[PDB]
């Protein structure tokens, strides 16, 4: 098309969120509970030491 | 503007009819009664001849 601004609005409609950024979000939210448990058990060990 | 087709629609809005063509219409409609009278009196003369 020759319509100004049509390309990026159509791209935005086609891709609400990028694939790689969505996968980054997925992997980060998957890793969050593991890091939470790691830090929690580390501080539990610190409490046990004292 | 970069909008396709805006230039000619704006030209059409600005100039509903061209100036020279409007003046041609004016002069032609002004001449019409003169030609009508000329031909009419010519045929009246032809009738008078016979």
């Amino acid at each position: 098309t020759q319509q100004p601004g049509c390309e990026n609005v159509c791209y935005d409609k086609s891709f609400p969120i990028s694939h790689v950024r969505f996968w980054v979000l997925q992997i980060i939210f998957v890793s969050v509970p593991t890091l939470l448990y790691l830090a929690h058990v580390f501080y539990v060990m610190r409490k046990e030491e004292k």
